[PDB]
């Protein structure tokens, strides 16, 4: 199943472009990859018993690639689920709890509707120009 | 002469926003301010005899503030006039000649219609989003 356009044989949406950008920036807060892959029962005994809805950055990346996010709010919800899971399974004295708390706070600030509107407004002048 | 809008008493165009940005970046290539002010006959004997149409970054800033640039091409022309003046009055062995040549080449690359189109296209996804 193909189509021909602009001299190229073919077959990335705005939301995919936005979420790919924010996911790369959030994963930079986790240089050791603690949040990069699903938590296994081997590394975290009882995890599958305690945490009913697991989430990780790698699973969110798969959702972006497959174009399964319909809103920023859905992305932020998955992000929040990951951080809440880490702050439920792990004790407050752990790197996982402390990092989840920092990531959750920083991510919600960075992706607020009000902030994205202000960034869009700052960029609008380039769309008003003809080049 | 005033008007009231959005609860504020009033009275910056896309081209003004674009040119203010590029002028700041071009002046960063001239940290000593050699191109920041008109060349005087005191600092450059015979300048007013040799150079018929003087130009400097400070004069270009005044034009931006006064909203006197109708195109990027007009801005690039003033920039080119400044660099050509420096490469006419000064010998090739001078910092002024060498800097003018570097500024001229870098400025034309950075402000090419093709580059600005590509930057506009990279940014378009944010204008397609609703926040
Ligand atoms: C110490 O090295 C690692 C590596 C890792 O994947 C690269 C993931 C984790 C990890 C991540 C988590 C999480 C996120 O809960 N975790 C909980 C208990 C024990 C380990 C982990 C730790
Ligand atoms: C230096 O100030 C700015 C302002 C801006 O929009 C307001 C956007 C950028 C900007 C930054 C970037 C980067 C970092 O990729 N970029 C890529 C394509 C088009 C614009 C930009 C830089
Ligand atoms: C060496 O210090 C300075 C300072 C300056 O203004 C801050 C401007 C110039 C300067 C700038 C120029 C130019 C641009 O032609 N010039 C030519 C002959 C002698 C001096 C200069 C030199
Ligand atoms: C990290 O990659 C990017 C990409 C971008 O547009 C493609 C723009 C920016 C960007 C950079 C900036 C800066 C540096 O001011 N900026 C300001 C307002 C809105 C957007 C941006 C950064």
């Amino acid at each position: 199943n193909l189509y021909f356009q602009g001299g190229s044989l073919k077959l990335s949406t705005p939301i995919q472009q936005l979420l790919e950008h924010f996911l790369r920036q959030l994963q930079r807060k986790d240089p050791h990859g603690f949040f990069a892959f699903p938590v296994t029962d081997a590394i975290a005994p009882g995890y599958s018993m305690i945490i009913k809805h697991p989430m990780d950055f790698g699973t969110m990346k798969d959702k972006i690639v497959a174009n399964e996010y319909k809103s920023v709010t859905e992305f932020k919800a998955d992000f929040k689920l990951m951080c809440d899971n880490a702050m439920t399974y792990n004790r407050p004295d752990t790197v996982y709890y402390k990092l989840a708390k920092k990531i959750l706070h920083a991510g919600f600030k960075m992706m607020s509707k009000e902030r994205l509107l202000a960034l869009k407004r700052s960029m609008s002048f380039m769309q008003d120009m003809d080049f």
